[PDB]
């Protein structure tokens, strides 16, 4: 693939350019998964993380105090401060109004913050068409969405077939449907897309570290054609330092890049 | 497959017994899909189609006033009233505490107060250990699971075989998950299995879908929309559903 400067220049999203411009910038295709319960350790959390990141995903489900003053505004500051962007875990998986009003209503409203959000396939192109109105009727920023196309959890059902399947609803709209969230390069250069390739489930294989040897490494990962490491207690859980482990991944992520 | 009845007493999971032996008193196998924007509706076509009902489902994310004190009490009033179940529409998609918390937490504390619940078994046998851990810790009522076996919405990639795979996570718990949301008989009879087949878009026509292995009918806005007469089609689409129920061959 091109470079991200390169990607960054030419692509069609403009979620995606400024997501591929920040990794340039910031030297990093790291991306961290906090899911925890309070919204004060999420916050000490992304401040820590800020500088080391390209993106952050948030879990707005699991927090047992959130609040658009409380837990948004700072989110977004953190988000400009730090340079980047905001993506909720939230699976979307309907379509139509109902897909829409969970998108952008709720307590949470959505799409009021995250730059990107991500979408189970199974139901079809609807939750695509239904999301991309959501957000031009919601906000004037951009947003946009990843396709869960391969997942990790055990016995998921994402198998090649449903996998293509996914792969041909994110080409209804090369616009807004910025990639994926998968643990392999999904092609689509021949016919000129540009998806983005988020892969979650990803280690250092540190010493003595049973756990963590249970994922895939960095250097695997990068090497088969993710774009971005999804990291996530690995940065921060048994008393881990998030800034020190922020720059371990970055690190190791950059470096894998830019071996490839 | 056995009458309503004798599925009654003997399926293994207790919110799918009371389902069944509501389904033969009250002689229905219609369920009433209600997504409408405020309680007030709600509230008003539930009183209209409750005695023709065996389930109601409810779509509490697109409700603009949701709120337990407004909208579930009376709600759980009518289904004790009238006697029928509690089915949110939620297509919950996820494993683990994220699963959990979207069942059991937030504003709708969907887990307090619904009967039963569905999920897309795309992520895996975790979403029924999730869901089914959580409603243990939530409450000791019945509480049951279906999987979207296959889907009905355009492009959906609920083919063969992610159905199959579904069955197959079905499976896994013939405590909890109670049957799927699906369009054809899904089997399961020879391993032991009895699953309730609910299936929505009929208006397919009744004698059709029941004709084919459907369980239970799910009509939605066949029932109130277009100016139609909430009490006079609940009893339509009831007495058509009861009918082809009639006159399919029962076990013997």
């Amino acid at each position: 693939k091109a470079t991200y400067k390169e990607r960054a220049a030419t692509h069609p999203s403009p979620v995606a350019a400024k997501l591929f411009n920040i990794m340039h910038e910031k030297q990093t295709n790291l991306c961290a998964s906090l899911d925890v319960r309070t919204t004060k350790e999420l916050l000490e959390l992304v401040e820590a993380l800020g500088p080391k990141i390209c993106l952050l995903k948030t879990h707005v489900d699991i927090l047992t105090d959130f609040s658009m003053e409380g837990t948004v505004k700072p989110l977004k500051a953190l988000s400009a401060k730090y340079n980047f962007l905001l993506f909720e875990d939230r699976k979307f998986a309907d379509i139509g109004n109902t897909v829409k009003l969970q998108y952008s209503a709720g307590v949470y409203r959505i799409a009021e913050w995250a730059d990107i959000t991500n979408a189970h396939g199974v139901v079809g192109p609807g939750i695509v068409s239904g999301l991309k109105q959501a957000a031009e009727e919601v906000t004037k920023e951009p947003r946009g969405l990843l396709m869960l196309a391969e997942l990790s959890c055990k016995g998921s059902l994402a198998t090649g077939e449903y996998t293509k399947g996914t792969v041909d609803i994110a080409k209804s709209d090369k616009d807004f449907v910025i990639g994926f969230i998968a643990q392999r390069d999904m092609g689509g250069r021949d016919e000129g897309y540009d998806w983005l390739i988020m892969t979650p489930g990803v280690g250092l294989d540190d010493k003595g570290d049973a756990l963590g040897q249970q994922y895939r490494t960095v250097d695997d990962v990068v090497s088969t054609g993710s774009d971005i490491i999804i990291v996530g207690r690995g940065l921060f859980a048994k008393g881990r330092d998030a800034k020190v482990e922020g720059e371990r991944y970055r690190k190791a992520g950059w470096e894998a890049y830019l071996r490839r």
